[PDB]
This record gives structure tokens, C-alpha cells and sequence, in this order.
């Protein structure tokens, strides 16, 4: 039952922990984790309303965060995402991105962030190039170090805070024409 | 159209607004922004154009992510510094972005892209339509997922 004197201590880690299961009502999840070559861990495909997105740690990549060198042993997977690719119609475009942390670069060749993301994500277009996409329906593009997904506070935060993604789109624009259509009829402005 | 004359030169340089049902695209071409079709140095006399457009960027939603798209004509690049078409697109977009970053837009909402020589917006056929190649595209939109969250969330329901 309970002591005759009950004096209650602090609030501690019980209480942190129940109300620590707080969150929205409606918890939808438009992450899944996905498996490149029945092998290849720790990718994401998300959902956005506009396209599709697979995140890809640094190290299903590149030798290091720090460089543009593909790890030869990963070219596998970027041929897994090519054929994929190939899969899809010529309408689609795939925009290969790239993003670093805040590492000091004063050792490397890089003389920004911007660049080195450049670097990385113009890479892996060319080696799904070199697999067979056609370069009409690619591009590159570089974010820099200003759109991170963790704390830098682990190596797996790290892998992914240097990902590459992969955003897949179309640029349809049937909607655009009917509100044009709708509009140059309708507006006297 | 789809297609709307934008006037920020007020010379006929050729500026347009395209609608498209994820975004919208500002096309600014070479002769706006920079001396020339072969290399990044942006015109100073245009300044204010790029300033402009970064103060019309601060009235817009938050939520707003700005991308600037670099592209080429499909001629040789023999003459200078530059390697290639995707890395002569990538340094015109980055120099852009950078002007939009001066004049106050936050980095978090910017990137920068290229295209190279691909994705032309004319034929490689004349020498003005080589031209027309070489504009620079800003696109504007969101990363909103309410609709592949009401999905997801359905799918979770009924599916498994």
C-alpha cells in the first residue's frame, strides 16, 4: 500500500519516460527502410506529395564524408538504382543531391561544402550514367551543409547527415494549363 | 499558356514565369545575368535583378525551398577554365545562389543544380536558340506530404 509518511522525491526518470510517449494524433509514416541488392542497409525511401526519395548513408557510397571517391565495392548498388530507373518512363526525372556536415575540409581538395556535395552527387550521376540511365533525365545538386537530419553525434548520425538522395519527379503541369486556360478566360486583369 | 512574361530587365531580354502542378519556375536568361554564355562572371549592372528577386522570396510561405538550375547549349567548350558543360552550369547556378544569399535568403532554403548540356529549352539548331540554352531556371516549391501521410496512414489500416 503506502507509507504512513509519505514524502514524494523529485521528479525523476518514471515520470520523464510516461509522458515521454507525447505525439501527434494522427501519426502517419512516410518513411520505410529499404534494402538495396538484398544488401545494402540503412537507405530510406520516403514519400513527399511532389516525388519519391531514397536516402543513402555515405558509406553505401563513398570511401569517406570527406570525398568524391566511390567505394568500389558499392558500384553493386548503384547499378541496383539504375536498372530500377530504367524501369521507369522517360516522363520521370531523377535529380541525384548531395549534402555534407560541418567537417573542415582545409585537408581535402574542397574549398566549400557547396562544392564537395557537388562533387558527390555530379559522381554518382555519372556512374548511373555509366549503368545505362540516360542523361536526359538526370541532373545534379548540391545542398551544402545546411540541411541536416541529425545531431553530428554519432557515425551512423554522420552517415546519414553526408547522404546522397535521390529525388524522383515529373514535371507535369495539366492542372497549370486548366488554371490558365480558366483564368485568361475569366479574368479581365 | 503555362508561360508568362516576367519583366525584370525591362529590356526584352526574354524573362518568363512557368507554372508547373509541383512548382513554379522563374527562367532568367544568359544575357540578363551574366557577360557571357561561356563562364560565371555575373553582370554588376544586374545586381539589383537578383537582389529583387531575393526580397520577392522573403514574402513568400516558409516552407518555400528554392533549387538554381544551371544549364548549357550543346557547343564545345574548348577556350577556358571550365571542363566541362555540367561543371560551367553548376558554377553559373552556384554564383546566382550566392548573389540570393547576399541579399539575404536564407541558405537553408537553397540549392543549386545542373543540368549540363541536357534538357535543352530549344533545339541546338540555331544560334539563337544555342542561346536560349544557356538561361538559368530557379524553381520554387515545398516538400509537403500530408496527402503520402494520409496514405500511409490508410495503408497501415487496411492493407496490413
Amino acid at each position: 500500500m503506502q507509507p504512513v509518511v509519505v514524502i514524494p522525491p523529485d521528479s525523476g526518470k518514471e515520470e520523464e519516460q510516461m509522458a515521454s510517449e507525447s505525439s501527434k494524433p494522427a501519426s502517419q509514416n512516410t518513411e520505410t527502410k529499404a534494402t538495396i541488392a538484398r544488401k545494402g542497409e540503412g537507405s530510406v525511401l520516403e514519400q513527399i506529395d511532389q516525388g519519391s526519395i531514397l536516402k543513402l548513408p555515405s558509406n553505401l557510397l563513398f570511401e569517406n564524408a570527406t570525398s568524391d571517391a566511390i567505394n568500389q565495392d558499392m558500384m553493386l548498388y548503384i547499378e541496383r538504382i539504375a536498372k530500377i530507373i530504367q524501369k521507369l518512363p522517360k516522363r520521370v526525372h531523377i535529380n541525384v543531391r548531395g549534402f555534407t556536415d560541418d567537417t573542415p575540409l582545409v585537408k581535402t581538395r574542397f574549398k566549400s561544402h557547396y562544392e564537395l556535395a557537388a562533387n558527390r552527387a555530379y559522381r554518382v550521376m555519372k556512374v548511373l550514367i555509366q549503368y545505362g540511365v540516360n542523361p536526359n533525365q538526370l541532373s545534379f545538386s548540391s545542398y551544402g551543409s545546411t540541411n541536416p537530419i541529425a545531431p553530428n553525434d554519432s557515425l551512423e548520425n554522420r552517415m546519414k547527415n553526408n547522404r546522397v538522395e535521390i529525388f524522383f519527379s515529373t514535371d507535369a503541369n495539366d492542372l497549370s494549363k486548366i488554371h490558365s486556360i480558366l483564368d485568361n478566360e475569366f479574368n479581365p486583369h
